[PDB]
């Protein structure tokens, strides 16, 4: 059964609703971005009309096998009719091929469905300065004032300067970094150009990445792990016992391994500041995570609402608990007592 909160009123359209069978009236079904939560159902066998960015239609024809007539991509910032209905992909600043999507239905109403997104100041100077929108469906993941973390940039800055010292420091320092999905890429984009270093990884990740458009990527990622001293592994990998076992592959090449866990919020941002971040070592093996997140903190997410002022706020992540609900129901409110709308 597909939930409320994932159905386009008045139009025949889903959002990031695969999972649920042949939905009873869609015509069109949209997929914001390729992270498994919300393509899960899609494979070859799929027979209905996708609508999505170029990227995630890449990732939907060479990953998932999606058959190319059934996908539609579409490009940004442009106004599109979609059977009969005129729609607009907008960048979320999420993970690579990710949007929002803004609806213009018949009846005069104005949806906009954020995806996932990391809002952000330049959001106000897209095609949202336009008009007004009545409802809201918001990537509400870290909705509560305890999540805060620092910018990507700041992230990245930490990242570079952790790497370069160490392996100027240890010429034979081995440089690894886990990934489990798309997004996050600047992470081991950045630390491999401080090294002067092209990004190893195996065959399925760098088929991935090839999907992405991204600039001049054939100078910068190989599957020839022996030529490249920053190397990617699966996320289930970087651990003690799982680094030990990958520097013995190596053949003695590397003495040492400094790796990076790229997660989300985690409760050390409550105590810590990113300068003052360290990492779990044992023997020749290091291990930091460093808070790179792709969600709006509480207060990005605050700023965009209450500059957008909509007439209704629907939530589309952390809606399964009734505590969760009513906490989500309260800030909603007091956004808009603190900013008159
Ligand atoms: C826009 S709001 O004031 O934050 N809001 C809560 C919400 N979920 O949109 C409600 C206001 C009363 C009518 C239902 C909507
Ligand atoms: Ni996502």
């Amino acid at each position: 059964t597909c939930p409320f909160y994932k159905k386009i009123p008045g139009t025949g359209f889903t959002v990031d609703a695969f999972q649920y069978g042949v939905v009873e009236g869609c015509t069109a079904y949209f997929l914001t971005h390729f992270h498994s939560d919300h393509y899960a159902g899609l494979s070859k066998h799929f027979t209905f009309p996708v609508y999505c960015s170029e990227i995630t239609g890449n990732l939907l024809k060479n990953k998932l096998h999606v058959q190319e007539q059934y996908i539609h991509p579409l490009p940004l910032d442009t106004e599109c009719i979609v059977n009969g209905v005129k729609v607009v992909l907008l960048d979320a600043n999420h993970c690579p091929g990710a949007v929002m999507i803004l609806f213009y239905l018949p009846n005069g109403t104005v949806i906009l469905h954020t995806g996932d997104f990391r809002a952000d100041p330049s959001m106000e100077r897209s095609l949202l300065a336009d008009q007004k929108v009545h409802m809201l469906y918001l990537d509400t993941t870290y909705c509560s004032p305890e999540y805060t973390f620092p910018s990507q940039q700041e992230v990245i800055r930490f990242a570079i300067n952790t790497a370069f010292e160490a392996v100027t420091l240890n010429p034979h320092a081995l440089v690894v970094c886990g990934t489990y999905s798309i997004g996050k890429e600047k992470v081991f984009l950045a630390i491999a150009d401080v090294l002067g270093s092209k990004v190893g990884m195996s065959q399925e990740k760098y088929k991935t990445l090839q999907c992405l458009n991204i600039p001049e990527i054939n100078s910068l990622i190989t599957t020839d792990m022996c030529s490249s001293l920053v190397h990617l592994l699966p996320m289930m990998q970087i651990n003690f016992k799982g680094l030990q076992s990958h520097l013995k592959k190596c053949g003695g090449k590397y003495n040492q391994i400094l790796a990076f866990r790229p997660t989300g919020w985690t409760h050390s941002n409550k105590f810590t500041r990113i300068a003052d971040v360290i990492p779990q070592t044992k023997g020749n093996i290091s291990i930091y995570g460093i808070p790179y997140s792709e969600h709006s903190s509480y207060l990005e997410m605050k700023r965009f609402v209450q500059w957008l002022k909509p007439q209704k706020i629907i939530p589309t992540v952390n809606v399964g608990t009734w505590k969760s609900r009513s906490t989500m129901e309260k800030y909603f409110r007091e956004w808009k007592l603190e900013a008159g709308y």
